[PDB]
């Protein structure tokens, strides 16, 4: 129905609008000064001293640094046989685009993308020779796009996307140099600046469907457009600490020292200079002043302040840091004290770990729904009903103990006498699917050997 | 379309802009003098005395001293498919270029560059005996080079390089000795003979890509370009420190003892030689100093400065830097504990180690597709499908702890009835895919001894 160069100009005026919540979440996660966090007893002058607090990029780095993909899986057609070879498994064929598009790259790198903005954006389609010269052209090319350069607009009744835009600026300044829409019939793209256009690009596609599909980073049903990571709990505590490590670095250039005073003493009689209001004196160590009496005069000093009284509240804001994110507590060093065993370990790092667990449970529903659309692009023909039903499968987040794995899998195993299947005790001990499947031929190999 | 002589002109200004930048994240590499490092109670004279704060490079090198490659694994062609044929294969060809340019000891200056900086560059060509080079002119010459001496600009729609400027300088002088132009489809290189260029020499190439691939710290999608891994964070808190250390220093010369007055008594009194404002005295151990001053006479002092008031402030500036950069804690010297089992090395270092493992994948990346040219670079033809889904190995960031994995890989093996193939054993316990070769033949010459 509405003509795609009034969706183009509408979806750029949206699109731009969105930039003014997403340098809120940035001014986090790079620390570009902040209002709130400027320390307020500091003089104006010394106000330039800015402090920063990495509290909210050290979170969303020990969440993206634990999600790491190992596979798909497929459920197999009647008779159950799980893989095959020549004939190849069906999740084989997803796996080998994941690496033909290097997104073993690129999702970990926009998996936190989608924790700071709490969005980003996964695009299918197909290869062609025009615009580059890298990639394989019989599989998809699949990108995925930050919510500064993509946007998608959301149908609140059925939560699929309508159209979205894909717009990219140029040198570095805000000359919008190209510009893409996608349609469920189709994508167009433009190639210079706003009011500058040149003619669209365009192609149709085979989907009944927008070949966009958004990560989105949603904590709650209800939250239907994602929601930054960095939780209004930990700005707080990151404002309030940067405001501290303004005040006790302020401290330490006017205060922290004794203030020394003489009361009586006339300036003339210390032999003030009248132009300048100083008087030299040699200060090395064990020199003893001596003064006229000056009507009754003495000395006297204002106290130093104790810089602990602000070190003792930073100490605080690091128990409410570690609380809130729920890190390990040696990752703030909120105390000197360290994990002794695996479980210790376990113990310490439960939080994070569940943490983590549950955003694999989340954007593995993007990465299943984009393979889905490059299938049914790529093959062309309607889905196999059992991908309906495929499965992300993702490495454990946890540390990776090994000893405490291999002697509980060898008491297990029990030279094949035990309580477990051979392949049981390999995933167990938290091989990867293209280990495991390249295992078993090693074990074919020694079963050769004598 | 653009005339190369002029494009050289315009691609050394940019050069040149970016080199303004650049040099903002040398000088906490280098502690080089910054106005926020002087602390601010030190007087004007006294403030030559340059506290210099070390945590910058002490992060930088403790990512790029955690990473090695150790070989390149391509995935085999289908039906009979090993980690080698026990012949010349995919990931033996490339591994023998990486070690006949010198790789293994190159890359390890252009990864610590591509995080002071935010990138480097890696170059590819074929060898020119005409310039009397010491090389194997068979293979080709790949080399990485700075920031500081070669830039590429990048196509904002697509990401690959559309050409790049080289430029090499005599001295401190800034006078470039040569410019060298890298375009699509050819090089070319002038000499500034005396105060002017020389007449270019050109040389044509197969590719249909610019021979420069730029390996960038990219810590996110929305990073368009690679950014300095001395962050924000890490800056605000080495100038932090700087100052408490120039803080605390002057507080030393001037006031780490007592202040001695008397009051009351003439300087004609004491004798002070009125030429010279002083008065010599013997000051050996437990003589006793007599005075006639009774005008209300008497001696008073003004307290030292406890240094300690700044060491404070000091260890509450070491767990922040600790916290941001993610280190174990022993590295800023801040624990109390340390650890003692290699259960506990492994929660220490594990923040440090799985940012290094995030670095081997980006910088992988990147030395994947210097390969891929430089294979089209030397065999002229279109590269094999099975090159596009090559993975680059890495060797494991963590402390080794060999013992703790002799104890497990054992028994796991269990003298082949255990779980797990031979090779797999190899694998786990860390011996790299050269030691892994050399150990099939050594362990077919034990099987055929005896």
């Amino acid at each position: 129905s509405i003509d795609p160069e009034k969706l183009r100009d509408q979806l750029l005026d949206a699109f731009e609008n969105k930039q003014n919540e997403l340098k809120s979440s940035k001014a986090y996660y790079d620390a570009e000064r902040r209002p709130d966090a400027i320390g307020l007893a500091v003089p104006l002058d010394m106000r330039k001293y800015l402090a920063h607090v990495g509290y909210p990029r050290t979170y969303v780095d020990a969440i993206a640094e634990r999600q790491e993909l190992e596979g798909f899986r497929i459920p197999s057609a009647n008779g159950e046989e799980p893989e095959s070879g020549g004939e190849n498994d069906p999740a084989s064929e997803l796996w080998d685009w994941w690496q033909a598009n290097n997104l073993d790259i690129e999702a970990t790198l926009g998996h936190t993308d989608a924790l700071i903005y709490g969005t980003a954006y996964i695009t299918i389609s197909m290869p062609d020779p025009e615009v580059d010269f890298d990639v394989d052209p019989e599989v998809p090319l699949i990108r995925v796009e930050p919510p500064t350069a993509l946007y998608a607009e959301v149908d609140p009744r059925t939560r699929k996307v309508l159209y979205a835009i894909r717009a990219i600026y140029g040198a570095d300044g805000n000359e919008i140099v190209s510009a893409t829409l996608y349609l469920p019939d189709t994508t167009m793209t433009w190639l210079r600046a706003e009011g500058e256009w040149e003619a669209p690009t365009s192609t149709p596609h085979g989907l009944e469907m927008v070949p966009v599909i958004p990560i989105s980073n949603r904590t709650r049903l209800s939250d239907l457009y994602g929601t930054s990571e960095i939780s209004p709990e930990l700005r707080s505590v990151t404002d309030a600490a940067a405001q501290i490590l303004m005040n006790m670095q302020g401290t330490a250039n006017l205060m922290a020292i004794p203030q020394r005073l003489i009361f009586g003493a006339k300036p003339e009689e210390l032999g003030i200079n009248a132009e300048t209001g100083q008087r030299m004196f040699d200060a090395y160590m064990a020199r003893i002043l001596a003064f006229e009496g000056g009507e009754g005069a003495h000395a006297e000093q204002f106290s130093a302040a104790e810089l602990r009284n602000f070190v003792d509240a930073l100490d605080a804001l690091d128990r409410k840091a570690a609380s809130y994110s729920g890190l390990p507590p040696q990752y703030l060093s909120s105390s000197s004290d360290n994990p002794a065993s695996a479980e210790a370990i376990k113990a310490a790092e439960s939080r994070l770990v569940k943490k983590v667990e549950r955003k694999n449970k989340i954007f593995g529903g993007a990465w299943e729904q984009a393979m889905r659309l490059a299938y049914k692009m790529v093959k062309g023909g309607d889905i196999p009903t059992e991908y309906y039903r495929m499965e992300t499968v993702w490495r454990d987040p946890s540390t990776p103990t090994y000893a405490a794995k291999a002697d509980a899998a060898a008491k297990l195993f029990a030279n094949g006498a035990g309580l477990i299947p051979r392949e049981r005790g390999w995933v167990d001990m938290g091989y990867t699917i293209v280990e495991r499947e390249q295992m078993r031929q090693w074990l074919e190999q020694d079963q050769k050997q004598g």
